[PDB]
């Protein structure tokens, strides 16, 4: 038949294209080139990840996407399908990440008359996508079928070169709609892609005169600049480094920088915040993509890359790193003095554990922030978390998704060696959000190292830290902002035969230090009542 | 007190003013301005607020709280994806007619495109599913203009609870209400009123709306009457399939395993009928006319042949009587073949454990039922539907949210008989799959300061399951029932299906598990086929 | 051939519908339905408009559809059909006209990839988008695929003239493509939908100093005819008590009954967000106005109790009387033609049984401001948007829907006339509604009399035309254009004849051509001082 004729090109084209990875769910009706995806499933051309969780599952393949940077792709099924993807697609806007959404419309049924369980259209395709490519019904005509292959697989590749950014350098998710009635041509030689598109370089240079007193901030997306690497550098987790000069985010405010150049979109820390918005600041922004951010409108230029002249003074340098040491001795010797366990010493203790090679998966709220505080070296680390639009969903099974993309990418390299660990410290709530993400059939891919750290305060720890949780507020704040719950941890894991440990702060290290189960969850209790006083204590300290 | 405080309390006020009762809340800091308000009015006994993680499973919860009383319901959560997780819980609202109004905080618009951390294009992002899209618009610090942004502010509000409600449109849904904010969002170290004794800004009276439909009850009619359908005392003698959720007008019951058996000559089609393969094979007839008489402008185009669609039906004549006789014998035999089979068949499915619930009942109580197989077991089981409110997500049909929709619709039920000023609370009676009950799961989980269900029993079917997306359902996922509840700490206990009847009887929020086979689900369907 | 089968269905079921003109304009591709639709105007079911430009043939079917309150469909073609259709389509959705706009997507190409051109429009203004699907060759399930077309068909109209919403409006209807079933006995349409009546009443005491507002859409309420009622002209009148709008500054109203959506006049809007004035807003649809969040409540007719104090309905006849007085004795004190001076002639020359086509801007407010009696008089004006793009082909439209009814009677008298009154920016703008194909249908009693005070006179009444910005508004409010109007109806063979303000009655009293343009050459130097003359009068 012509429309089984056409998945398996479109399936061989996203092969070629670098699709290792597809998602699917059970639903109303078949998945989109479900059988072509079968067939290449049992070959081992392309590894299939099913869940009954829609939502879980395209943050799975978010994990999936960020874990080497491939395109993935998710099948949907359903008529809560578009919902459920919903939040998987905002973060792969914004946080640019190959997503290719599958979709089988039926042409010859009724639109816009009752239950459309094929698509349950909303109203952020319109706005999310990079591109919305339809493949149009496989006609039944063999002459054509030279021709039909060659628009089949161009449109194929037009839809990986959507999501993975190869003429804009602005990946996202892309929808792709194969249709379909109810009820193999070649491709190019040597496996190459239908339509091959060559590395692009969009180019921005910027003068920048580094002899001004300078501090580089650098965020989600942010480049890898060498003629920068010597300057103080305000590094989030998920950032790469250019360089070796730190500057802890504490210390930000115990300096006067004349510059600020910003690397990437920047998220974290309101002294980022406030020193970005500085009218008497001049803000170069530097990005990959053609996307720039701003705070208060106070981005000077944009550019792509900087041409340097001068470079920066010795005595800004030098006081710069200390106070670089200032700040990272007021966390450990409050760390150290405080009594209870916060969440902020198991992201220190995560921080000491981790090893070059390492995947280090971080959610949002507190942990990403506070292993920023921690000082984490984050060189010759891998990290990830999704700063797109920093949602508290799918962070589970963007581990996972994380863990097993990248050991598959170590286990292609041939290597003998274990494969690397994916370690992931998640707040509670970020644990209970996504505690679904945890049930994976044994038909299904699990990763071989992914430890779970989740440090449980129960409750928003991070709200500690905000105006709500100023004294003046403990009367009605624990409710709406604490939002305590008192889940058994250890009992969730084992319902879903996760491998489970709670443990005291000073045992992590230990434990992440010995393997265990390909997939397992350490649970370290935390208190988030004395939150506020300990970082009161180390601004007073710095 | 700062804009972002003064807008926020006027909002909350007229909601209250609009019939709000129960309002879900999940946590975040951009919304804490609906926080503190909504707070504030759950201490004063205004409203009662109920706190979840999930913002997903949370929607599904104010669904519940709505559908249990009949009262529009909101769920405030933080800007960014805490919106996108309403998606499904809106897509169900939206086809099942649910007042559902998602009060999402928002950064200032002037951020989009910005960059600003947890900021996404949010107006606008459910598209057709919400009967409306409103922006409240940012909070002018203006104090000389406090008077006019209250009447703005109260209008707009009574917009977004009048497309919810379907006050004058009659088609109640979900409703999307953006409320940008800006710092101050907390408190900083007397809020404009509204209108005099309580009322709304601007005054909806419940509409009536009425589309009379000639229709002549000689010709042998059988009622087909599913979600949404109303009430027709004119067609109450008349032969009725009725879907679980429908409510009767009559006491003519026809079981849907005899409506293949007889010829009907017409038709009358009551709201919107999903559930039964027959039914949808009667409707396919092209050669049989139907009428459809609906609540709302919505009708089903299930028929390919609905001569005409209306509210109401205007009678002529009467049904035969050998067609009254014909039918309701029809009736007694299916109901023979099912309770006949059922004691023969030598293992428990779901169907015993849907059977036994449904003989538990009894009037007052409420039932809820998850969208797949317990709906239509109930069905099968011949369930007497007079006198209780049967509650289920028949929308889309979903997995999603099906114990938080139990949830929210006990507590929006006992609170319903709390303001009679009556007796101990009704009881909730919810019949999920172990499959839909793993999947919402983490739906249970009700923090320590939140408001419990004071009698609500999960009786949970425990079947283990139910294209190369099926291979998971290829194995049991032996998922522990009892360590899901324990994770979420509800009591809950492992019983056979004799001991249901008076387990249930017994008088806060447990879990009843049935272990039941589905290897011979096959052969007891096949022998009912077989007994008729 | 299934397309050509379904083609036939749906049109068949359309027409069944009351659909009686469809606008069609040359495409880039085939029209959906198009040998459909030309058998079904050659047997006289359907009557099919052509014109080439898109923009002003969505406005004739604007006015195809406002009329005679018919459905109408126009007929996309091209890859600017959605961007040229856009304006009337919104207009479609504030005025709620029934306009079904037909596309006939081609699911047998790629999308998203090259050159239906989609804006962000449709999903914000349209009742219904449905898609027929594409038709089958399986004559086994032709019974099937029959009711499933008509169907879906009765579906489009039903949104389109709100026959269960109370809502008309825009409606999209594709019919995909691929490179006769009979209907129901005695010509009933497919799925049969009675009238419906959404009903919400509201209380509200008469005694009360009340006052009525009725603007565009707004409802007969037969309960509050003696009241003093400030109209507009596309307002239909429930009695015959008047209230002018230059009167309404000059009282204390306590509450005010608030009908349909009011658009005009500055003393309106200020009572009506007045929050120690009550306003009940009285609709036929689902939809209801504010002013500054001032709606005090919502319904579709009153319920009255109490009665108006009559020296409360002596003192508003009274101001009545005095506005009346100030303007047509400030009309005759001026010495230069206005706009206003036009309509004041325009509308002593009204009779019953005429229909009045009203362009935006100064026209359809000095009408209400010469005290039209609208009463037995169809009175359209676009009050959606209150554009004044598309008003030529609104009238043309409008006129041929309402000669058709009248035909239909079989009366022998000759059809009744369209008069429209139309600024003259307004005429520029819809220019090109004038150029009509010899085969195309042409009104036979339209006159458009064209009030030309060569700019927009509107902007002298405004902030804008205060004396201290003399020096930079006229070129950036006043916009004069200097067009030769009787030369550019010459070029489309219209006939045109310019003549002077007393002039204009015995001219619309004895018929000419089919259509015609009568040019009254008017000042807007003096508009805002014969304003102020007439404030000063009150
Ligand atoms: C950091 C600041 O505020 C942020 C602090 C909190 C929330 C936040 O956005 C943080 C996200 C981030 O930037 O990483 C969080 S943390 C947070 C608590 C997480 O608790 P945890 O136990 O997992 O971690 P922790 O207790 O902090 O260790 C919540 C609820 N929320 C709100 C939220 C709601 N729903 C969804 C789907 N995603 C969400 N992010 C944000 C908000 O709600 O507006 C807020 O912008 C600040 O003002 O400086
Ligand atoms: C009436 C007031 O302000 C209005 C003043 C005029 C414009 C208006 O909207 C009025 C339309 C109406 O309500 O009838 C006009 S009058 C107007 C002048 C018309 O001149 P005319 O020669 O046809 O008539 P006139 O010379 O006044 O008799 C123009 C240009 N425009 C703007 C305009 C631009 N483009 C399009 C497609 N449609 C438009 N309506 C409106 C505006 O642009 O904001 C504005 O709302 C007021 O403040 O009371
Ligand atoms: O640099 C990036 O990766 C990046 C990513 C984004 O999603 C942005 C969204 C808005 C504004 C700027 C953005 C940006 O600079
Ligand atoms: O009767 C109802 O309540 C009802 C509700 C709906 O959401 C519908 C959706 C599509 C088609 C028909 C529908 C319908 O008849
Ligand atoms: O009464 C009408 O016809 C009408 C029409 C509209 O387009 C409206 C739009 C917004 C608000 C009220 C509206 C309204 O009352
Ligand atoms: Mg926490
Ligand atoms: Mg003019």
């Amino acid at each position: 038949n012509p429309s089984t004729t056409q998945a398996r090109v479109v399936v061989d084209e996203l092969i070629r294209g670098g699709v290792r990875d597809v998602v699917l769910c059970p639903g109303s009706r078949n998945a989109p080139l479900a059988f072509a995806l079968q067939d290449a499933d049992r070959s081992g051309r392309i590894r299939l990840h099913v869940r009954i969780d829609e939502r879980t599952a395209g943050y799975l393949a978010i994990g999936l996407a960020i874990g080497a940077g491939a395109p993935v792709c998710v099948a949907m099924t359903s008529g809560t399908a578009v919902a459920n993807l919903g939040p998987a697609v905002v973060e792969a806007n914004y946080a640019r990440v190959p997503l290719i959404v599958l979709s089988a419309n039926r042409p010859y049924e009724l639109l816009g008359t009752g239950a459309n369980q094929t698509m349950e259209q909303l109203g952020y395709f319109g706005t999310q996508v990079r591109a919305s490519i339809s493949l149009g019904l496989a006609e039944d005509a063999p002459e054509r079928t030279s021709a039909l292959n060659a628009t089949w697989r161009s449109a194929t590749c037009r839809v990986l070169a959507a999501a993975t950014g190869a003429r804009t350098a602005n990946a996202g998710p892309v929808h792709f709609d194969i249709p379909l009635r109810e009820p193999t041509p070649p491709g190019r030689p040597a496996g190459k892609p239908w339509t091959y598109t060559p590395p692009v370089t969009f180019d921005q240079p910027l003068d920048i005169d580094l002899s001004v007193d300078t501090v580089v901030i650098s965020g989600h997306g942010a480049g890898v600049h060498p003629n920068l690497a010597a300057l103080p550098t305000v590094a989030e987790p998920t950032a790469p480094r250019s360089g070796d000069n730190p500057l802890h985010p504490l210390a930000l405010p115990l300096l006067r920088p004349q510059q600020v150049i910003m690397l990437g979109r920047p998220t974290l820390h309101r002294p980022v915040s406030v020193l970005l918005a500085d009218a008497e600041v001049p803000v170069f922004a530097l990005t990959t993509g053609p996307r720039w951010p701003d705070v208060s409108g106070n981005s000077q230029a944009t550019g792509t890359r900087a041409v340097t002249t001068g470079a920066p003074r010795p005595a800004w340098l030098d006081r710069c790193a200390a106070m670089n040491r200032h700040a990272i001795a007021a966390v450990r010797e409050q760390l150290a003095a405080h009594p209870l366990t916060t969440g902020l010493h198991v992201a220190a203790a995560v921080s000491h554990a981790l090893r070059p090679g390492d995947q280090l998966v971080l959610g949002a709220s507190n942990p990403v922030r506070d292993v920023a505080l921690a000082g984490l070296d984050t060189r010759g680390i891998r990290v990830r978390s999704n700063r797109g639009v920093a949602g508290i969903d799918g962070t589970v099974s963007t581990a996972i998704g994380a863990a097993l993309a990248y050991e598959g990418a170590h286990e292609r390299t041939g290597s003998p060696d274990s494969p690397p660990r994916t370690i992931a410290l998640i707040g509670d709530l970020t644990f209970v959000h996504d505690s679904s993400g945890l049930l994976i059939g044994p038909t299904e891919p699990i990763p071989r190292s992914l430890t779970i750290v989740v440090s449980n305060d129960n409750g928003g720890g991070i709200f500690e830290l905000l105006e709500q949780g100023d004294p003046r507020f403990s009367d009605v704040s624990s409710r709406i902002f604490g939002t305590p719950h008192d889940v058994d941890v250890g009992a969730l894991c084992r319902a879903y035969h996760v491998e489970s440990r709670q443990i005291e702060v000073d045992e992590l290290g230990p434990t992440l230090d010995q393997p265990g189960a390909g997939m397992r969850v350490l649970e370290v209790k935390a208190d988030r009542s004395s939150l506020r006083q300990l970082h009161a204590a180390i601004k007073a300290a710095l």
